[PDB]
């Protein structure tokens, strides 16, 4: 049982996680076998040549964010560790590259420090370096007006594949870079001119990042100072003529008015070109460079809008048809009124185009017919446009800062088929022609359309094979038992955040339409504040697997004088996961709890106000693996759980007021694998494989020693976060983990 | 201050407020001199003939919401009170109208009870009744399928001016109503037919409410069961022929397809007609009845839309020009695409039309020229339409439930002149032609337009005389010192909830444009999360009276390493009211606090996390009347406040961790009128006119008795919620108010 580091097996080596544990120095109680040590987010201030004694087998050390004054690393502190490959020293307030680093180093990271001098003394001996990260060092500091890069400091590094000097005031591409380089990151370097010579010899390079050099300002979470007179980056005609291996060019936020087609003459393999936050409305219209990119897969031209120009049409060159390899186009924030069928003629041939991103263009009209003309289109993303009803009579320094990195559409949605995201549009009601002349849509997002309409069950007729449907953040009036019945194939329905009309007494609430879905698996009714239904008072489905019922008023339903809702969930005969969280429940009528489906594997009733829980009733739930009761006001446990369940694997009781464990509890219940008793009022204790106890106010006075014995006996039971299992009393202990006491 | 009722003198009579004080029975410690007694929101269950013994001067009793099983009122319990005019008995669970009520009664209220029988025995003796309220009695109850109204039960009441039977299952207008009736309220009564006879003799009537009878459902906070086959209310041809005095007709939510113009034949004075939540798209187009309303001032036709119909145009009859007296038209929720100049020709003549309400119509285009064709138009309300950028050219049972009762536009805005509310529209940027062909606008609402634009100071050129401007709930990029400079004459600016771009480092933040406003009085920057400005680091104005700076990051600004923001507010030389609430302040640098304007009358720093407050620095603030420090983490008071201020009138210190009052604090500071020490950690105490102490964990052990003396001596000092000034200790006291102890016999230990 390791302290204070949770030591774990990974492939063919032993990892130590000692992150975020208030450690004031490198623990010397680290396993002899360990090869990778994480000490990030701690309060360590000193690293001596004695800090890693008896640990010669370390290949990786992480010391990032230490402390939370500065980190003091002595000369040749690591030099003894002859097998050290990966050394991470980020956000340590380091004033110089620590001297005497081990020549075995392949990956060094010094991001977010006060390193102004990049010296031969520091790194020229590190001739095994593959990856060097030096970003965020001389970045808008008043002490340092330019990073000092000793001449030829990198040329000895003939194994260096990745160099990163992003977010440093360089002003000039450093000379004498090693030919070995595959990826050169120079984003936000204040480099305004790129010469013929700058990237000479770099004939192996696959990625170049010149982003944020002469920036166009928009939404960056770091400072944005445009080049004087809004001037673009000046890139010589031939600067990239020897870069024949380049796959990834990032020119985001360089204020480019014109793109020289010469730049791409000897670059036949370019796969991903990033042109976000430039002034290229012209070049998108009459693009020379579009002919030079036959192998391009990802193009991004987002936020190239002309300030104040709301053109009627988007002007797209016919040359866009010479992007034969294109898989994904990103045309966000161009800002235009209408997309005509003809405007997108150039794109209809491209055999591999799967993703069109027209987000944040404030488009009013789209000839939706034009989306049938596309071979392998999987993702139509139109979020933040102005599609009306149709009737017609603090940040991650490692992130990609200029590109949408996460999926445009939830993978769980896209999985089903062609995905259409019309979220944050103006479809205030679904018009009769709303989805006419549309491919077979599988995945549809109508989230946040200020839609507050009634559903007759004839809105989705033109796209009847929708499987995943998001109607979240609307004010839909569920006034009709026919609502959504036209969608027979439907498997996932998200009605989250439609509370408006569910709160209103002067309108009926019909949820019977659920019953008509033979294929429906997952229904989300979170945050609808449901307090009544009319006519049919039970939810019923033979198919449904998961119901989210959180943020509703079961408190009101299960306290109906005529017990109308006592079996609201029973008719869900195939339900395995039910979420009753945030329903303001104080007491659950035994009858009502006994009418929860017998099929339940996983029941969440967390974040209510339960004082009592009739453990007896678990007898009626023989498939129940997981019970979540966290964040209630529970006081009492059964003292005979074994009599009530043979099924229960995981029991979560975090954030209750439990002060005493029954004598026969921890022992017995052979099914129980995971028990969570963290953040309770346990003063002392007095098969399983995880036991959480952190945040309990333990009396550390001899009586505890009995439990401390049991921890040493049962080592198979993982007690996580031992650092946070603290003594409340007595006064001299108030602070120590309960693994610090003696026996006297 | 009598216990437990706060007695107050008002216009030669004494009111007793004993509401919301957990009283389990009528207190017998009420002054004989009292004329009005409020006992609402208590736990009283019994009213006997001994409940108000003496107390002969009582004219008004309020017993509403008592308790929170039922209220038990004995026969002739009030009969002794020979001067009882107003008796309020609302939400008491009463099973019958209490027998033997006093004949002196003029106003009786019995709303929200279980009164199924309206008997002659109960009310026929009450021949002085002006106002009887019986709403919400037999309302969707399973015991009672109809209210039983004894025949002729009201006809003895020849003084009855107001009768209310709203929200009761009647099914038929009761017969034999007194001719004295001025206002008859029959809303949600389930009355489907109205006969010639029903309102015969009611020749004095000024108001009739038939709303909610055959309802159209939309947003009502009470049940809505439409008449079978969506049938409208059936009102006979001549039902209103004797109602020549009627001013107010309410036909809201009666599902009316057709409005018989006969109804208004002998009704020449009708002032206010309410037709919300009907099916009158036709009648608005044709409209016989429009010729019959020469004196109408308020018409409301809101929510008459045809479900699913998004017509290109609104069809209003030419007859709308025969509404000569109209002051306000309410056409919400008709739902149409375009308003053309000619669509509103019939309204342009009407000499007195001041308010057009086109809310929630989802209009895409408006010929804004057409609003110059109006004589006395003061309010153009277009909230919740779809006006795009232009580039080319627990409820209140007493409420009015079917009408917008509050002002369409904040009075503070309208006051300045012609008001245009484009809130909750689609003006994502202000186009160059956005406010062209528009009257002289004084008051402009652009709130919640998903507007996320840069301002060049050329957007408002076409309406340069805007005085009140609301830009709230947008994502405006204040990246320009020229922003809004075209609006000279500007007095009020609301920039509340525009935090988006103020949180973003990769954008400049210019607030210099304030300086260019010679007339600017009130500036609201609430909830903008301001943590930096570029170039100009101080706010400066010779004119500004009020700055709201709440929900910003003064924590970050006043902890700038180079002290850039130390005098951010000093250049506001005329400022009297400053709000620093919700700025996450733990400590205020003495320099920074000393650079707050000297002109400050009223400083709010509530809801921060302050541990310390240098009371000394108040010396530099000689005009300071009101200091709000509530909801901080303060521990200490000055012990010599008098040395630091002669100005301070109101000091709010609720929700701190203050555990001791200095001996010389309460005494001294003759200016102090209101002191708030509620919800602190005071164990004991040891000019003014209000002192709040409720929610302190008081030791009720002899030491307290000193204070209890001081309360009896200084009776002028109102201590509100004495009921909630509770003993924490010792164990035997934990629950009693500190006015329940005996000074003769207490304990000394348990400290
Ligand atoms: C079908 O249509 C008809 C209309 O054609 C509707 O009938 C109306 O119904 C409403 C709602 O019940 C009635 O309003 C009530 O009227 C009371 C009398 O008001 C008048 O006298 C006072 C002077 O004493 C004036 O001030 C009023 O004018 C305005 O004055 C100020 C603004 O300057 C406002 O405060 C007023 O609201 C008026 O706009 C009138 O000339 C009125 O007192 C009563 O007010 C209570 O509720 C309001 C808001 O909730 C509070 O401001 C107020 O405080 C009252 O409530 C408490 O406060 C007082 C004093 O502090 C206490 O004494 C109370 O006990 C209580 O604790 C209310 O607004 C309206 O009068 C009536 N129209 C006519 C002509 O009769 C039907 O309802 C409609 N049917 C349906 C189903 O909607
Ligand atoms: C952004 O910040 C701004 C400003 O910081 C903020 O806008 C202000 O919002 C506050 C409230 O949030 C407003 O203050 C209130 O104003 C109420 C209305 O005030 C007027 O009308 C009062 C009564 O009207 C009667 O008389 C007229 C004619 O005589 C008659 O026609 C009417 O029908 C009616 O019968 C009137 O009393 C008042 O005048 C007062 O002004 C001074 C104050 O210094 C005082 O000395 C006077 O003696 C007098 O009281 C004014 O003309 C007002 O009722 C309200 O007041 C009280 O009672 C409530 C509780 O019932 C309390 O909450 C309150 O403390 C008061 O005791 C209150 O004062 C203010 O007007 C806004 N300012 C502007 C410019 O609009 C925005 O809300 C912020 N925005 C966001 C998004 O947060
Ligand atoms: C200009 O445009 C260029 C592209 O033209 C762009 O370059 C790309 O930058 C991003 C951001 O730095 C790079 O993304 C990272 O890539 C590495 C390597 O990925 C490969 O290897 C891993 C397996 O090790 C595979 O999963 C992956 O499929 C690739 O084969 C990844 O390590 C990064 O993943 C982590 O970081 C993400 C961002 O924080 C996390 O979300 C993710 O969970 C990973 O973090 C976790 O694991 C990390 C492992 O080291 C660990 O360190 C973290 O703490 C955490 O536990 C990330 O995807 C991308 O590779 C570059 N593209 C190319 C082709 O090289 C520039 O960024 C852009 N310029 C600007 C200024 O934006
Ligand atoms: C309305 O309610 C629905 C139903 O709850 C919500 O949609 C679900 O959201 C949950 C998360 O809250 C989704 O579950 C997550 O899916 C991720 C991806 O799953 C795929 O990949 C995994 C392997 O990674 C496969 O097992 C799986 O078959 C899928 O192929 C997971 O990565 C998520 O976390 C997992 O890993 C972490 C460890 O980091 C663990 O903590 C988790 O326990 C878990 O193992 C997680 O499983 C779920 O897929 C969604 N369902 C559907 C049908 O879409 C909506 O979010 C909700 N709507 C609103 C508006 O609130
Ligand atoms: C510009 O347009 C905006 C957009 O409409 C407008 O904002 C509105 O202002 C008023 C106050 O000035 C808001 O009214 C309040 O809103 C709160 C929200 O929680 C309500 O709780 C309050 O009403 C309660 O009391 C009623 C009593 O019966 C209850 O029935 C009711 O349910 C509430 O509990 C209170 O009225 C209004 O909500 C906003 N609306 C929005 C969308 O922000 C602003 O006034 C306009 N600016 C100018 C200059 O006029
Ligand atoms: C349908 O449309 C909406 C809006 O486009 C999608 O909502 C967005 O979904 C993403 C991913 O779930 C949310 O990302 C989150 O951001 C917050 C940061 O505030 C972070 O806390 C979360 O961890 C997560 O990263 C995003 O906020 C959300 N946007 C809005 C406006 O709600 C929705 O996912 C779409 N549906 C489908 C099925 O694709
Ligand atoms: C009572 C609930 O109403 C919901 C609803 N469903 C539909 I189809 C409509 C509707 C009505 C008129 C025009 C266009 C569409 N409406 C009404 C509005 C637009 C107000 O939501
Ligand atoms: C970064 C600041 O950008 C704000 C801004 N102010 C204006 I005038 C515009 C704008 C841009 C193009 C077309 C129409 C209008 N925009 C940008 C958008 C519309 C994206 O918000
Ligand atoms: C460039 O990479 C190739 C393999 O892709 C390698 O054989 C060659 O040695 C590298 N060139 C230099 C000069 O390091
Ligand atoms: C399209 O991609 C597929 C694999 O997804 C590949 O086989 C095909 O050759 C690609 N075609 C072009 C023209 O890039
Ligand atoms: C409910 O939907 C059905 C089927 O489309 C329709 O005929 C009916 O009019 C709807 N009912 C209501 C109350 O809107
Ligand atoms: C649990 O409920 C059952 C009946 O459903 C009842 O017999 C028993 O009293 C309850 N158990 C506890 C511990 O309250
Ligand atoms: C009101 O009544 C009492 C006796 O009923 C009388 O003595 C008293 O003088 C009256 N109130 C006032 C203010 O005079
Ligand atoms: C109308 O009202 C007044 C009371 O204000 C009364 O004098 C008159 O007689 C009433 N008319 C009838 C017919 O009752
Ligand atoms: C218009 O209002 C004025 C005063 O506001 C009034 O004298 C007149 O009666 C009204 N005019 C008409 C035609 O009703
Ligand atoms: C108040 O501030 C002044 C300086 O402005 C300082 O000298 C004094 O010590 C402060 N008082 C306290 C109690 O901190």
């Amino acid at each position: 049982r390791s302290y204070p580091c949770d030591e774990k097996k990974q492939n063919d080596s032993v990892i130590a996680e000692c992150s975020n544990r208030r450690l004031q120095e490198v623990p010397q109680t680290v396993g002899k076998y360990v090869t990778e040590l994480d000490l990030s987010d701690n309060f360590i201030t000193h690293i001596t040549n004695e800090s890693f004694q008896g640990l010669q087998n370390l290949t990786k050390i992480n010391l990032n964010h230490n402390p939370n004054n500065g980190l003091n690393i002595t000369d040749g502190a690591f030099l003894n560790l002859k097998n050290l490959r990966e050394l991470l020293l980020e956000d340590n307030q380091l004033p110089q590259i620590p001297s005497g680093l081990p020549e075995s180093l392949t990956e060094l990271s010094l991001i977010q420090n006060n390193i102004y001098n990049i010296t031969k003394e520091g790194i020229s001996r590190l001739i095994n370096l593959k990856n060097l990260y030096l970003a965020w060092n001389c970045y808008f500091n008043k002490v340092c007006e330019k990073t000092n890069i000793e001449d030829g400091v990198f040329e000895t590094l003939t194994n260096l594949e990745l160099l990163s000097l992003s977010f440093n005031s360089l002003s000039h591409v450093p000379p004498k870079l090693p030919s070995s380089l595959r990826k050169l990151f120079l984003s936000n370097t204040q480099i305004k001119y790129i010469s013929e010579e700058d990237f000479k010899g770099l004939i192996n390079l696959t990625l170049l990042d010149l982003s944020g050099n002469c920036p166009r300002c928009f939404n960056a979470p770091f400072p944005c100072v445009p080049c004087d007179g809004g001037a673009s980056i000046n890139i010589d005609r031939f600067a990239f003529q020897n870069l024949t291996q380049l796959r990834y060019l990032n020119l985001s936020s360089t204020s480019l008015r014109k793109i020289n087609a010469a730049w791409f003459k000897n670059m036949p393999h370019l796969k991903v070109l990033d042109l976000e936050f430039n002034y290229l409305v012209g070049e998108i219209a009459s693009g020379a460079f579009l002919t030079m990119l036959p192998r391009l897969e990802i193009l991004d031209l987002s936020f190239n809008y002309i300030k104040g120009s709301y053109p009627q049409h988007i002007n797209i060159s016919r040359n866009f048809s010479k992007l034969l390899s294109l898989r994904a186009l990103h045309l966000r924030g161009y800002v235009f009124q209408e997309l005509r069928e003809d405007d997108f003629q150039p794109l209809m041939q491209l055999p591999n185009l799967s993703t069109i991103n027209l987000g944040i263009n404030f488009i009013k009209q789209i000839d939706f017919k034009l989306f049938q003309n596309f071979s392998n289109l999987e993702i139509i993303y139109l979020s933040e446009n102005r599609i009306s009803p149709l009737v017609k009579d603090e940040f991650d320094p490692h992130s990609n800062f200029y590109h949408f990195t996460r999926p445009l559409i939830k993978p769980q949605c896209a999985a089903y088929g062609k995905a259409l995201d019309l979220s944050l549009n103006s479809i205030f009601f679904i018009g009769p022609n709303q989805f006419e002349n549309l491919p077979d849509i599988a995945c549809l997002n109508l989230s946040a359309n200020s839609n507050a309409q009634v559903l007759s069950g004839t809105e989705f007729s033109a796209i009847p094979h929708v499987k995943y449907l998001d109607l979240t953040n609307n004010r839909l009036d569920f006034d009709n038992a026919s609502a959504l019945t036209e969608l027979s194939d439907l498997e996932v329905l998200d009605l989250s955040y439609n509370s408006h009309y569910f709160r209103i007494a002067g309108v009926t609430h019909h949820l019977e339409f659920i019953q008509n879905f033979t294929n429906l698996k997952v229904l989300n009714l979170s945050h609808n504040n449901i307090y009544t239904l009319t006519d049919k008072y039970n939810l019923e489905s033979k198919s449904l697997v998961e119901l989210v019922f959180s943020g509703n008023r079961l408190d009101i339903l299960w306290n109906d004088d005529d017990n109308r809702y006592i079996s609201i969930f029973k008719g869900l005969k195939n339900l395995t996961r039910l979420d009753l969280s945030l329903n303001r429940l104080k007491h659950i009528p035994n009858e009502a709890f006994l009418n929860l489906p017998a099929s339940l594997t996983e029941l969440h009733i967390n974040d209510n106000m339960l004082k009592f829980f009739n453990w007896t009733l678990l007898q009626q739930f023989p498939r129940l693996e997981l019970l979540d009761l966290r964040g209630n006001k529970l006081l009492f446990l059964t003292d005979s759980l074994s009599d009530f369940t043979s099924s229960l694997r995981t029991l979560l009781l975090s954030h209750n007021r439990i002060s005493h464990l029954p004598s026969g509890f921890l022992s017995e219940v052979s099914s129980l694998k995971h028990l969570d008793l963290s953040s309770n009022l346990l003063k002392t204790i007095n098969k399983l494989s995880m036991l959480e106890l952190h945040g309990n106010p333990f009396e550390c006075t001899c009586d505890i020693g009995d439990f401390r014995r049991w921890m040493d006996e049962h080592l198979n039971v993982k007690i996580p976060r031992l650092v946070d299992v603290i003594c409340a009393s007595p006064g001299d202990q108030r602070g120590k983990s309960i693994v610090s006491l003696e026996l006297t």
